[PDB]
């Protein structure tokens, strides 16, 4: 075993935590003891060889707001890799759940965990690629953590890889779509998009468009608009992510530093 391989020996399997596109994940513990989640990859779905080499080299991403990766298990079919467990799920199902009753300020902690795990990746010249409230997982603290960055890359499904029937066109800034240009600012775009994903408790951008609507609405420079739950200033974040320009665009760590003045302004 290298050190990015974990003897699927080691894993207990506790509870199904879902079936998907990707595979199978559950619930377990490793060695008796550590909570984990062991994301069986569904046949076919990757390009495995990539993939593996890959995980070697993000096993040395690590920040407390990034879904950690514990190693990947290889040597047999189908592959396991092997994350952080995050008991309370996708961010988006926990935005629509209403009982919670969001505070603003809860909402804004939220941004603020991603935007922390952004500005890491940021320093590390990784791009997440795929950005979305559906590929943010939440502890069993509220904290929410950034998952599946840079995955988009060794998916084999086709009508996802470009702009594609399941390519994120309401994520996507018009150099994405027009030209395919992606760079640390269509994440920075992207995370526009997820601001407004989280203060409007996961409603779908661009609700009563479909994506050829949305991308011809980008297109004529046009934009969401302010949730309700949004303050002025916040609304002013995120949408700084959206110009059309995207030099114009901010960085994670100016973002973050702009949140956080508005964290403590309240
Ligand atoms: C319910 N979930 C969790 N709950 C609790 N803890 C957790 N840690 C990690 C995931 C997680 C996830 C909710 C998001 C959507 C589905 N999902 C995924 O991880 C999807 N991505 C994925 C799946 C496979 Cl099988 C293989 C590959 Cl390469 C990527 C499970």
């Amino acid at each position: 075993y290298g050190s990015w391989e974990i003897d699927p020996k080691d894993l207990t399997f506790l509870k199904e935590l879902g079936t998907g596109q990707f595979g199978v994940v559950k619930y377990g513990k490793w060695r008796g003891q550590y909570d984990v989640a062991i994301k069986m990859i569904k046949e076919g779905s990757m390009s495995e060889d990539e993939f593996i080499e890959e995980a070697k080299v993000m096993m040395n991403l690590s920040h407390e707001k990034l879904v950690q990766l514990y190693g990947v298990c290889t040597k047999q079919r189908p592959i396991f890799i092997i994350t952080e467990y995050m008991a309370n799920g996708c961010l988006l199902n926990y935005l629509r759940e209403m009982r919670h009753r969001f505070q603003t300020q809860q909402l804004l902690e939220m941004c603020k965990d991603v935007c922390e795990a952004m500005e890491y990746l940021e320093s590390k010249q990784f791009l997440h690629r795929d950005l979305a409230a559906r590929n943010c997982l939440v502890n069993d603290q509220g904290v929410v953590k950034v998952s599946d960055f840079g995955l988009s890359r060794y998916v084999l499904d086709d009508e996802y890889t470009s702009s594609g029937s399941k390519f994120p066109v309401r994520w996507s800034p018009p150099e994405v779509l027009m030209y395919s240009k992606f760079s640390s600012k269509s994440d920075i775009w992207a995370f526009g998009v997820l601001m407004w994903e989280i203060y409007s408790l996961g409603k779908m951008p661009y609700e009563r468009f479909t994506n050829s609507e949305t991308a011809e609405h980008i297109a004529q420079g046009l934009r969401l608009y302010r949730p309700h739950l949004a303050s002025e200033k916040v609304y002013t974040i995120m949408y700084s992510c959206w110009h059309e320009k995207a030099d114009e665009r901010p960085t994670f760590k100016i973002l973050l530093s702009n949140i956080l003045d508005v964290m403590d302004e309240e």
